């Protein structure tokens, strides 16, 4: 499926966009699922009760209200299956999911899974996800990457070393292992390769013609690329301010959409544009030129002050926006000192030595 | 220190406030830190370039911005520096803080405990964060109780197992511990610090924040009850300008509606004079939970909830209590430890438990 998503400062704007993106798709015949967090604005501007399981509200178009209490109960249960199988005394058991507190991360990382189940169920064309719009979103679109980058930092260390031979030998822990009681990287490479993918991920920006939202949205649009997601399009929604944003949004197309009055839906319906079109047609986060040893890293809202490159070997980091991406540099350029990195036309160029 | 802070759909308006409650605490004596995420408005509304590092822009008004990469970073120096104090053989010594990769959760445990640092200090009489005033800011504030409760009910379990019992009844134990190289008070010590300061209204207090749509209303009072579950204070209750009229004192008794006005050409001079007095307000509020040892009861402020959502169970040695998705496990003091329920109701919106 296509994950779909928004991002913006404006929580109900977003909210109507998500509902009416959903309801768009669902009558041109996607399977849609739209999923929101637990908060009482979707329910009711759907004139819904919404529950943990999706429901049925018009032909191709489900909705969930994804509660972290319960994903995380749905999830002890599995954790208590394994601990079954895999220990010979139980140690968990005793504690019962209703009484887990959500502490911070699970809540994305809860979210996502479930979002995977859901994309992995072969049920749906499009699972429209209306979440917080803000960098903890991109953070956990992110998640894939970032798991992928420590499992390979864990296996540089506590494994693949001395270490690892300093454990994997010791017969002072294997009599504990015997005692009581990679896969990984397919799975999260999935993810990887999923959200690379603007036909699989994609998200638009959500703004008033305000100054200060428009800022945000940018400053959000280059996070976004920082973690390969593809930023399909600008959503530009009614406020006092008015304004042409096309200039500000270049290469992307700017869709001005009217508001959603007594449950009317149509004319929002209506208005709304191609989403898959856009998305692919949108920059490509990240391209390497391996003839003239280059990174081209799409960074629309940052200017060079705020971009920061560091280069350990064969890895370079550039942080942005309270983002890191991590390039694990190809043979081309690994090994070769940087020898600029300058913006042209919103994106950074950055060059390695020849000599 | 006074952490305050504001819960609300719409970012602008929240920064909006976030600096206009800093400018007015300043101008009347008290040492001021503002504080936000990594995020462009409050840099603009300021005019000012904002840094990880509090930079003075007025008397009393010193301003920092949290980045998530640079706090990470900075924790990491601070774990390097340990492991050349406590391990045999460096294992992490060349993981460059650059490098890391900020996850889910970790952003909210890194900004808190900056709060913390700062809060220690003594340096600042208020400290005003603009966060992203949703529950993810209620998840991050309400770690102390959160991981006090992980402690409380996992320890027992993991140290009185079969194979807990024999890592100290094990030989192999000793000389694995040494093959490198109570925490128990000490965590439980630090946790409850930050448990005493959330509770009260002194140390940590937030304040509502909506328009007069009443999808925001209906937002906003599921956010209050949702602060409540965490044990914040929900002092007041501040209404913005929009495109609908409407008095709100009703939606909120028994806290006060403080009308503001916006913030337009660099003239924050209506919105200070119009703001609240933010203490007071916090000390008149209701309690999110008060422990009654004579009539041996429990009485939990839950507003903003439809009564069918909360949910009260003791499916372990605590009663647990369901509400705006989050769970309150309750600790029963001295005066109340060891003793069953007798019963509970709802009561002006007050949910009181009987023991």
């Amino acid at each position: 499926a296509l994950i779909l998503t928004f991002l913006g400062k404006s929580g109900v704007a977003r909210t109507k966009i998500a509902i009416a993106a959903a309801k768009l798709l669902a009558s041109q015949g996607k399977r849609v699922l739209l999923a929101g967090l637990a908060e009482p604005v979707l329910p009711l501007l759907l004139e819904q009760t919404l529950t943990p399981d999706p429901q049925q509200i018009a032909p191709n178009l489900e909705v969930v209200q994804f509660q972290s209490s319960v994903l995380l109960e749905r999830n002890w249960e599995e954790v208590k299956k394994l601990e079954a199988q895999y220990l010979r005394t139980p140690i968990i058991k005793e504690v019962y999911g209703q009484e887990l507190v959500v502490l911070p991360g699970m809540d994305s990382a809860l979210a996502l899974n479930a979002i995977r189940e859901y994309d992995a169920s072969g049920k749906y064309d499009t699972i429209v996800y209306d979440g917080t719009g803000d960098a903890f979103t991109l953070r956990m679109l992110g998640l894939p990457e970032s798991l992928s980058w420590y499992v390979r930092r864990f296996r540089q260390l506590f494994v693949n070393s001395d270490l690892g031979k300093t454990i994997a030998e010791s017969p002072l822990i294997q009599p504990l292992i015997s005692s009581f009681f990679n896969q990984v990287n397919n799975f999260l490479d999935k993810g990887k390769e999923a959200l690379a993918d603007p036909k699989r991920v994609a998200a638009f920006l959500v703004t008033t013609a305000d100054p200060l939202e428009v800022v945000s949205v940018r400053y959000l649009w280059g996070s976004a690329q920082q973690i390969g997601l593809t930023i399909g399009g600008v959503i530009q929604v009614s406020s006092q301010t008015e304004g042409d944003l096309s200039a500000e949004f270049t290469p992307l197309s700017v869709t001005v959409v009217p508001d959603v009055t007594k449950g009317d839906w149509q004319p929002l319906i209506d208005a709304l544009p191609n989403f898959v079109e856009q998305a692919e047609q949108a920059p490509k986060p990240i391209t390497i030129d391996t003839h003239n040893r280059q990174v081209r890293l799409f960074l629309p809202g940052f200017d060079k002050k705020q971009v920061k490159l560091t280069q350990y070997g064969p890895e370079v980091t550039v942080e942005a926006g309270d983002q890191r991406r991590n390039i694990f540099l190809p043979p081309a350029l690994s090994g070769r000192p940087i020898t600029g990195a300058k913006f042209q036309n919103n994106y950074l160029i950055i060059s390695f030595l020849e000599h």
